């Protein structure tokens, strides 16, 4: 149908706006502390402490394969990177704290995305 199109041009464009809020997320992590997942060879616990780990390349493999459907469902993911290493890492580390400033940057962006995807429907 026509009606089914008009929805993969939407989703598409979706798709277009999250790539560029994804690296404009990521150009705020510059040591590169969130690009990959936890490796479970170097931190074979880790699925014992954080139930859902998250990362920016397991964001864009999702992302590429169009799997967020608003912006609510991508902000989850972006919230999980955040949140997970503030738990398995204490308060005086530096992935601690790269997470804290990656969360209060990351804040202006996403603020901006939430009125782009109003506006823009």
């Amino acid at each position: 149908s026509m009606e089914q199109v008009a929805m993969e041009l939407r989703l598409t464009e979706l798709t277009r706006l999250l790539r560029s809020v994804l690296d404009q997320l990521q150009d705020k992590d510059p040591a590169r502390i969130f690009a990959q997942p936890v490796s479970l060879k170097e931190v074979p616990d880790y699925l014992d402490h954080i139930k859902h780990p998250m990362d920016f390349a397991t964001m864009r493999k999702r992302l590429e394969a169009q799997g967020y459907k608003n912006l609510h469902e991508f902000e989850e993911d972006f919230d999980l990177i955040i949140d997970n290493c503030m738990k398995y890492n204490a308060r005086d580390t530096v992935f601690y704290r790269a997470a804290v400033r990656l969360r209060d940057q990351g804040g202006v962006v996403l603020r901006q995305a939430r009125r782009e995807v109003d506006s823009i429907g």
